[PDB]
């Protein structure tokens, strides 16, 4: 079973996780300092977002060289010894690689934009690197994904005097799949850092690749052509390493990124269908949402493995759902206007579920219970909130929160001076939220974190088991099993916020005796038709195991 | 229905609660800027410390004048308006009488000690409110009650050139209530509260006041007389205050206090033993011991009731317990030799809880579902901790956390000038527990107290219903039945840290359906036999009523 299957992921923005030397921003330095903590939460897999040397207007997914450091961040040297590091202790590593475009300023597009050919009468290597046109009219019925910031995808720059391409920001110009000298380009990038040893990418805006006139340029079948040369590029030069694919996508077309068992494309997909309908349930105590899309979801190679998260640096998105959910969840998780962003909530998991713990368990309990490798995202762990006050997804990317002396101990500059000023509000604030508390309090979300991972750690049907719903004959009650290797887990969650009675259908199961994963307290054991009836508090998950 | 039996009273000490000068003591006039604070909270009664004149040898228990106020607190107005301002919000408030003996510094004392005669011949009225031994050999056959610093209970005076008896600290001499005189001091102190408008008093040291010779100098019938000659006289004069007895005894031995339908003497007394059992119940995962001393409650007058609670300004009390039982608590709460002292243990109740907001919730949910008028303690609401670092059962009498300010809010005295220093540690300092964080925190434990005594006042059931323990078929689990006025109240607990399963015998309510008093969801119909089988979460407590 390969390693990504049983691995606990946890993403972070090296830029907001620990600075080293007072200058106000994360660094390598800080982050080595910092693998201790990782470690012992119950993370095996670190996943950073983008290091690369970058003005920075995507927060550096606008990429100006896919080989360096970002000056901020350190050196070569640095990184090398982060990823030693992280060796030694036996975390893996991941990085973002951006495949659909760069910056405007990386010397490839400065040399684009000079025209078709060279001015001593040559031609130009550079130029049909891009995606160019004349007057801008290909590709309408092509949505526009940063709605609140660009009002088409084609721009006009002046020393070209054309117009070129761009799902994101007018200065990310997209890179022209079509000329196969690029994808030897982005070859290049992977192989480089492959060879200092990092083990896999999370690959980004991979549906976009490939733009076709009269499609909507999403998941076209040329795009998947060439992700699977990527992949065979890793199947043959470096065995072992990860693929991760995000993909904000219906159900149907996510799975298509693992490709077949005969042409391997992803190792592993984020499921972004299941995460909108976990706080959907939430809001109408029906988890109906939940098991629909999870039964439109078919099984995948032998080799895929789902990734689950609940958040991320991004705004919880709420583009692929239906008109009617996507206004219910607006007015009951964005009432205050500038809660919206694009098609989407920014957002971090605490304010969203009104710092309410019970809430909190809850959903990680089904983060955990699902079939998938989740990802947490930094911060969590200990409740972080959000500074809406903060452009953009900003305020989801504030610095993580150490402890309660100055900047909460991110860094030795004050707040003011920080490239993100740490929270100091009195609710999550640095003052009360914040990591060497939580060390101390024996009940602390942290230590709850820690202590629930483990458990999960404990049994591989989690990591590794089939699924199947139960009926429950209540809305607000989900259940489900997990089998895998003689080990059946049962997984009951109360999605109401008061007590609910089910009837539970374990006519399969009938002459077992279920246990608690905790102390094995025993329950009844099945009997009659099967029919189990069970009462729940308001937002409990029982973790069970039936015993044969 | 007599006001006392609804109410929830909530105690404080004016010196530690809010100080409005920056002296470092907290005063009457602080206490006034946070009536609304109490009125929001919930409660319906502020119990006050002894806020009278004394030297603090005793902690103000010691009184130098029953007629002022210690000086540090304000003056006899800043109190009539804090009472007018009290009454404005409707809280009554009740304050603390110190019966059986005074300070040495009261002045009756300081005249009684020149002698039974005075220097100019004519007798002296004030020798007689003491009590006075030539040899100082009668009442052997009685204890030394502190047996710790006390070696005898008659101690010599040089002065008086006589011995003079205390059941208590030698500097607080007994009075002397067989001198008819002293009765009448006792009810003009009575009756000056009583005019300013005071709803009521803690009665203290009643037991001791008269001593006979041949006796244990306790509960006799003539100190059971004056008490009655008390009560008698409030019921004449005042009608609607207040009397409630502090006395730690057995319930049994207590219902005497009550005194009679013909012949009333308390309206209210303590139930101790109950106390410990919430605790033990919980660790050992039993409920036994709390239905079986509820079992073993007398009858008391129709004006009675019993009062009840969790923690308080002194130590948790295991003197009321097997040996065997006072083991097992030590070793489950009180791990380091230094958190034990005097048959008890010197912590909060957070900490003993191991800051567990559940444990926490469950064990407020158990105290407010029983029978008695609840007393909550300052700083519970918010979980607010302990300081061993200081003497004696000051560790749980810091002061109030309000904010994240100097002092946390209490002061603007730093806080090595406060009367005690407000805590600071990493977990339950004010950086991270206070009033400020918890009003702006939408589950905060603060908030969920208020809703908590919220639900208890719609339902009435709670102050005057009646109790009724079932089955459930496991320990556990303790469920019981609240009656009054056709409404039935059925709750729910669940002592174990992990799910439980029930059977709970409802065969006196087939046909009807509990349901949630919590947005009123309901359950399935009682039905059969009755037996009703139930499912719980860790420490888990259904609120629940039964409709027909
Ligand atoms: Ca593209
Ligand atoms: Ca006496
Ligand atoms: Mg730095
Ligand atoms: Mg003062």
């Amino acid at each position: 079973p390969e390693w990504y299957k049983s691995a606990v992921f946890y993403e972070l923005s090296v830029r907001t996780f620990q600075d080293g030397n007072g200058d106000g921003k994360g660094d390598f330095p800080g982050l080595t300092s910092r693998l201790d903590y990782l470690k012992n939460l119950g993370v095996d897999c670190l996943w950073l977002l983008p290091w690369f040397p970058s003005p920075l207007r995507d927060d550096g997914y606008d990429v100006a060289d896919y080989r360096g450091i970002h000056p901020d961040l350190g050196t070569l040297d640095d990184f090398k010894v982060f990823l030693r590091e992280a060796h030694a202790r036996g975390l893996w590593v991941i990085g973002d690689l951006v495949t659909n475009h760069t910056s405007s300023d990386h010397p490839w597009f400065q040399a684009a934009r000079r025209g078709p050919t060279l001015p001593d009468g040559s031609p130009n290597e550079y130029h049909d690197y891009y995606v160019w046109s004349d007057e801008g009219k290909e590709y309408a019925d092509t949505r526009i994904i940063f709605t609140d910031t660009e009002v088409s995808n084609w721009t006009l720059d002046e020393q070209a005097g054309k117009y070129y391409w761009h799902r994101f920001f007018a200065s990310q110009p997209d890179l022209n799949y079509d000329n196969p000298k690029v994808v030897e380009e982005l070859h290049g990038a992977a192989r480089f850092w492959l060879d200092l040893g990092l083990d896999g990418f999370r690959v980004d805006a991979v549906p976009y690749l490939i733009e076709r006139e009269g499609t909507s340029c999403e998941n076209l079948p040329e795009t998947h052509e060439i992700l699977k040369g990527f992949r065979a590029m890793v199947d043959r030069e470096y065995p072992g390493r990860l693929l991760l694919a995000e993909a904000r996508q219906w159900p149907e077309e996510v799975v298509e990124y693992f490709g077949t068992e005969a042409e391997p494309e992803f190792h592993m997909c984020f499921n972004f269908p299941v995460m909108p309908r976990l706080y959907m349930s939430l809001k109408r105590e029906d988890t109906s949402s939940i098991r629909e899309i999870m039964g439109r979801l078919p099984k995948i190679p032998s080799f895929g493995q789902w990734c689950i998260f609940l958040r991320n640096h991004d705004e919880l998105t709420l583009e692929m759902v239906t008109d009617d959910e996507r206004a219910f969840m607006y007015a009951a998780y964005a009432p205050d206007a500038r809660m919206k962003i694009n098609v989407g909530i920014r957002r971090r998991l605490a304010p969203l579920l009104d710092n309410d713990r019970r809430r909190i368990e809850l959903l990680n309990t089904v983060l955990l219970a699902l079939p998938g490798s989740p990802v947490l995202y930094y911060g969590d762990e200990i409740g972080m909130g959000d500074d809406l006050g903060l452009p953009d997804r900003n305020g989801v990317r504030t610095p993580m929160q150490w402890n309660a002396g100055t900047s909460g101990g991110f860094s030795t500059a004050q707040p003011s001076d920080c490239f993100f000023p740490p929270i100091q509000d009195p609710v999550y604030g640095f003052g009360r939220v914040n990591v060497q508390s939580q060390l101390q309090d024996p009940s602390s979300l942290l230590k709850w974190t820690a202590r629930q991972l483990e458990l999960r750690r404990a049994h591989p049907a989690f990591a590794h088991g089939d699924l199947t719903f139960i009926e429950t004959g209540n809305p607000a009650i989900l259940a489900f099993t997990r089998q895998y290797d003689g080990e059946t887990l049962l997984i009951v969650s109360n999605f109401a916020g008061n007590a609910q009675a089910g009837l539970l259908d374990l006519a399969p199961f009938v002459g077992r005796a279920p246990v608690t994963l905790s102390g094995a307290s025993p329950l009844p054991v099945v009997t009659g038709n099967g029919q189990y009836p069970v009462v729940m508090g308001k937002y409990d998950y029982y973790w069970l195991r039936l015993n044969s």
